[PDB]
RNA sequence: GGCCACGGUUCGAAUCCGUGGC
């Protein structure tokens, strides 16, 4: 029974949950989840948690992502992709200069409204559910930031490019907005998430074509997970304490590794075991004041 | 853990997580 994260590949077609089920089918379990959904029409990196690993999934939602996208100008749908049933073709007569101009005009920060077809919630129901019932929701915008755009390739009306964006950014909205700026409209047709944080699509595995063994081996152990984030070590004695509630104090730490305030921290004992993730209560300077407050404990 | 309500995450998560209650 392994416990950790699995960098999987979601083929174009099935939903993010269809991925989980596939996994939990192979590993014969139920403790399975993902740390970030991918629209069915898209494909790429999908962080999948196994057993105790599901507990750390929430930390991947804050990682930068890298997508390769291909939108089609002059196309518009209600879902912002090619799976929409209400399409509207529009005449596109813009110069490649006007296109690239619009594309890079988005590098930076802007307020992105979430597509009505999102998993966001309004009043106990999911937007995509409400949208299908005929009620479109207009949620408040989210200041999203586009870090950079590269490998732009223009072919007639099919524009394509790579982009790195902050967490919570919708590539569907990005395209729709670029199509607006261009007046002809735009719709995402192909979307490929090349990476989430440091997890590439190369390090990924197509759980749908692999066997249990193959899937098992590719699971990263809680220790090796969340490579980013500060890691502190505690004297082998204090371990039993931590595994039984108990906050962490100065006299329990053996190594520091500077960190912030409410910043998450990894807690290792001496034998080299992840004991728990905890939020700092201070900074990182030189009395038994609780210096770290538990945030999650692992009974692997 | 389980059973309810509410959120989260790039859309068909009841199924994963997180918050409240028991």
């Amino acid at each position: 029974m392994k416990h950790g994260i699995l960098v999987a590949y979601k083929p174009k077609g099935p939903t993010s949950h269809d991925v989980v089920d596939e996994v939990r089918k192979k590993l014969k379990t139920r403790k399975v989840g993902h740390g970030g959904t991918l629209d069915p029409f898209a494909c790429g990196v999908l962080i999948i948690g196994v057993n105790q690993g599901t507990r750390i999934l929430e930390f991947y939602k804050d990682l930068k992502k890298v997508y390769w996208v291909k939108m089609r100008l002059g196309l518009i749908t209600e879902t912002f992709d090619i799976t929409g049933e209400v399409v509207e073709e529009r005449e596109c007569n813009v110069t490649e200069e006007e296109i690239r101009e619009a594309i890079f005009s988005f590098v930076g920060e802007y307020d992105q409204v979430p597509p009505a077809y999102s998993a966001k919630k309004y009043k106990g129901e999911r937007l995509y559910k409400l949208a299908r019932e005929g009620k479109i929701i207009n949620l408040p915008p989210k200041r999203v930031k586009i870090f950079k755009i590269w490998d732009v390739n223009i072919e007639g009306r099919d524009v394509s490019f790579r982009v790195e964006v902050s967490p919570g950014t919708y590539i569907r909205s990005l395209c729709m907005d670029i199509g607006y700026k261009l007046g002809c409209g735009a719709t995402a047709v192909e979307l490929v998430r090349e990476s989430v944080g440091p997890h590439t699509i190369e390090e990924s595995l197509n759980v749908f074509e692999a066997a249990p063994e193959e899937i098992e081996n590719r699971i990263i152990p809680l220790e090796k997970c969340l490579e980013w984030l500060p890691r502190v070590v505690v004297h082998q004695e204090s371990t039993k304490m931590i595994l039984n509630g108990s906050q962490i104090h100065l006299e329990m730490l053996k190594e520091w590794d500077g960190f912030k305030k409410g910043e998450v921290v990894r807690v290792f004992n001496e034998e080299g075991r992840l004991l728990a993730l905890a939020e700092a209560e201070r900074n990182s300077s030189f009395r038994q004041e609780r210096v770290l407050t538990l945030r999650k404990v692992f009974q692997t």
